[PDB]
């Protein structure tokens, strides 16, 4: 009863409606892969790398990158979250001074982009033209990482 196009998932890896869709081969998110010990927030200089899933960390379990409009981060995540970017919910992006690329994410059109935040605190996507996060709608955040 969202109406939307593009499904969330679950910590099981199953969508809550539609038909699944793989990840691209080459996303930074890495399936399957277990998450959901705890909605966990962190920060842009502090996500969590490549293998922190094994030990954590401070704050506690780590399983990877989650972003949503905000911006606001996580390390592990509870509730339904995007495998791929919701495209229907972004837009084209103009100029940003300063960017942080965070990881490589799946679109809904099945195509492989560059995920960034913009210092003006926009999500952007560039393939392999950027767009911008412009309406958080499901407020589910997009897992960008496996860890
Ligand atoms: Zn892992």
């Amino acid at each position: 009863h969202m109406g939307v196009e593009e499904p969330v998932y679950d910590a099981t890896g199953k969508p809550l409606f539609g038909d699944p869709s793989e990840v691209h081969p080459q996303s930074t998110l890495k399936l399957p892969h277990d998450r959901g010990r705890g909605n966990i927030k962190t920060t842009l200089k502090n996500l969590p790398r490549k293998g922190d899933c094994r030990s954590g960390n401070h704050l506690g379990p780590v399983s990877g990158i989650y972003v949503k409009p905000g911006p606001v981060f996580y390390q592990d995540y509870m509730g339904p979250v995007y495998h791929r970017a919701p495209l229907e919910f972004f837009s084209e992006a103009q100029f940003c001074e300063v960017t942080k690329r965070i990881g490589r994410v799946t679109g809904s059109d099945g195509r492989l982009y560059h995920i960034y935040v913009c210092i003006d605190g926009c999500i952007l996507l560039k393939l392999a033209r950027t767009l911008k996060w412009i309406r958080n709608f499901t407020d589910c955040p997009l897992w960008v990482t496996s860890a």
